[PDB]
């Protein structure tokens, strides 16, 4: 304890230059009474060495009033594979959040940040693939190409196989990529084989109408990875010559990190969408137990997802930053992550074709990939027009065309002013004006 | 929703009775000015459908915070290969995406009932305290209490000093466990470390003329690696193979790092260590589950054993993890012969707490992970662990411990180094042990 674990004369400068040590910030609180650093000694401790050669987990800083902690752990600490060589959110979480979370001379305390040196952060997986996998396909440039225009099959559960891939070949005509919803699986109402086989099929008769290329995102999640394997193969395979149109969704969250790494490894040569299933209680309303959702997401691109569940409503355009960027400031630390592959924000929502280009102009981009509601798809003449006025809306935005002007010659765009007119006169008045009428 | 979702006109027995429907009990409270039926219908909503086979809300209590939902088994996903059942399901469905919302403030799932149907089509364990019982040469029928400890401290030991520390407490206890986080580290790497502590086993066992247990984290991300620490780990242990429980921490690396154990070494106990849970465990949580459902959960995903507790949680949930039918915070469960899974106690447990806790638990069929039971004798660890035998032959047999402790020296030194308990738990002894 105390003279042990707590170093408060060290720079947190030094320590990120030294690249020995992984930091942590959490906003725990001592039970009533604790000492605040005797605590933070204690909480280092027990996540450390219980019972000094750097092995000890070091308190760096606290700020007894903000309640703010800040662990540095040596990089020695953390597991490492015997197969490999590669390093695991396993250990990660186990040393830093593991039943440091059951403590009974704590509160409750959160992970809010954390940083990962060089040495330690190139034994991870990182992304294999990411939106880029995507646009490749979509024959767009594999650079800053764009807004990949996304639902999800509303009813989350019971349509059989028919319905079900009838309501993909319908959607696709639109749009650009579906995906199962959560639960989506082998159910006895609508096997996987059967539903699998058909979707398949939907795809080759909407690519021919369309002329377009069109996504899949499949969910493969399961318990036993060679089930989880099981299904991956099985689709990629129904799919064949469009094997590359496939996205394989696992339900990271609800299904631990062994799922992720089960898709992540055996298949990486597709994308690897990561559901963000239910945090809740840990990711939450500010559960003080756990981490934040800056933290699951920004711990995903280390563990290689290709594309993650981010945001809709300090914002979920930090974590959209420090996910694609090779340089990103989280709330306490700034990471680099030496050329590794950026991890695609799967945003949530449903804008509409007016709000659009507002979203792409505070992000900076449009490089996302966005799985809306069949709300962002209303329309006066459908979601097939909808999801069009939506593309339309970033060739616009991305173009530099006055929306308004690029409206005039395109339709559904244009129908769109009309179907929230309401948006129109707010947004952008006079819209009418220059035709709508 | 409403209408669609809710049918308060169920009798739960007849839910029951049909056994087609996995029922979940919860406490959740609506959000601002929202109405109690209305939530959980959309709740319902939010896990099955939305748009049986729809989850239909059979019992409320807004009073009380009581949503009680029938998820019909056929919501539920299986393998295109074995075609069993899968947890992920279990929890993407009744605890998921519906977790989060928006109308609702909290939830928590309190107790579950699994149909006959359903829950026979789960892995359960394959093992349990029986094979530790079978190992060391007892019944594998109320075969009583494992002698164990977490080797101390938690990381930092060398291959060799790790190894040595595991020999001297194997001459007085039966269970040794590797920490939350030992594994592969530079400074004691797994495979100099499991290879040196294989011998270590080999040694106290031959000088103590007892059969030892060893605990190996085989944790990891990958399930290629979990198999690959599995297969070396036993291969190293050789002879002495059907002693090595294999130590997975199921919360931290999830269900796929549990299945994998259970499905790949069947044949060994898989001891499912909770490390992290307290967060969504959290008794001060009003979200995720309760450690009733963590537990209640485990035993169908298959481990062998779980931390259960020291300390209507554990007193229930040990009946629930062992018994073949046990009745549960809402739900009476029955689970048609599948195998137990042991609670594993664990905190500062000394000899003198022994007796009271076997005459409240029933039996003495757990394995303890002892710290302050054994670390805390005044005459050292070894001395602790054989305090702890003593104290559990001692009511084993039906002698009152002030007499067991007369002809043993652990047992009559046990009171001497926790006086407290001694004063507090047996009045006269002093007296009675004389001295």
């Amino acid at each position: 304890q105390s003279s042990r674990y707590v170093n408060l004369a060290l720079k947190e400068e030094d320590l990120i230059a030294g690249g020995e040590h992984v930091l942590c910030a959490y906003i725990m609180k001592p039970k009533a009474g604790y000492g605040y650093v005797a605590t933070a000694a204690h909480f280092a401790a027990e996540s450390s060495t219980g019972t000094t050669r750097g092995v000890d987990a070091l308190v760096y800083e606290v700020d007894e009033a903000r309640e703010l902690t800040k662990i540095a752990y040596p990089v020695a600490l953390f597991d490492r594979n015997i197969t490999d060589g590669k390093a695991m959110i396993a250990s990660f979480l186990t040393l830093t959040m593991g039943n440091n979370q059951g403590m009974g001379d704590v509160e409750y305390a959160k992970m809010h940040d954390f940083y990962v040196p060089e040495a330690y952060r190139a034994l991870f997986d990182g992304p294999s693939v990411n939106i880029s996998a995507l646009w490749k396909v979509l024959g767009r440039p594999e650079v800053d190409g764009g807004l990949v225009v996304g639902t999800i099959i509303k009813p989350k559960l019971g349509l059989r196989p028919k319905p079900f891939a009838e309501a993909c070949h319908a959607f696709w005509l639109g749009g650009d990529f579906i995906k199962n919803d959560e639960p989506q699986g082998n159910q006895p109402f609508a096997p996987l084989r059967d539903t699998i086989a058909l979707v398949a099929d939907a795809m080759r008769r909407a690519q021919d109408e369309t002329g377009e290329a069109k996504l899949f995102s499949a969910n493969i999640t399961a318990d036993d990875p060679f089930e989880i394997i099981a299904r991956g193969e099985y689709v990629l395979e129904t799919f064949g010559e469009n094997a590359s149109h496939v996205a394989l969704l696992v339900d990271g969250y609800v299904a631990g990190a062994a799922a992720i790494t089960t898709a992540r490894r055996r298949f990486p040569d597709n994308f690897l969408h990561y559901h963000r299933a239910g945090h809740g209680a840990v990711t939450s309303p500010q559960s003080k137990r756990g981490y934040t959702a800056f933290v699951h997401c920004k711990m995903a691109r280390l563990q290689g997802a290709s594309g993650i569940h981010t945001g809709t409503m300090s914002s979920d355009r930090a974590i959209a930053y420090m996910l694609t960027q090779d340089e990103a400031q989280g709330p306490f630390y700034r990471q680099s992550w030496g050329g590794m592959k950026a991890c695609t924000p799967i945003i949530s929502g449903g804008m509409n074709a007016l709000r659009m280009p507002g979203f792409f102009e505070n992000l900076g981009n449009a490089n996302v990939i966005l799985t809306a509601g069949g709300g962002a798809f209303g329309h006066i003449d459908g979601p097939v027009a909808g999801a069009r006025s939506l593309r339309q809306a970033w060739q616009a935005w991305r173009d530099g065309v006055p929306v308004l002007d690029y409206a005039r010659e395109h339709k559904e765009l244009a129908r769109a002013f009309e179907s929230f007119p309401g948006d129109a006169d707010q947004i952008y008045p006079g819209w009418r004006k220059a035709l709508g009428v």
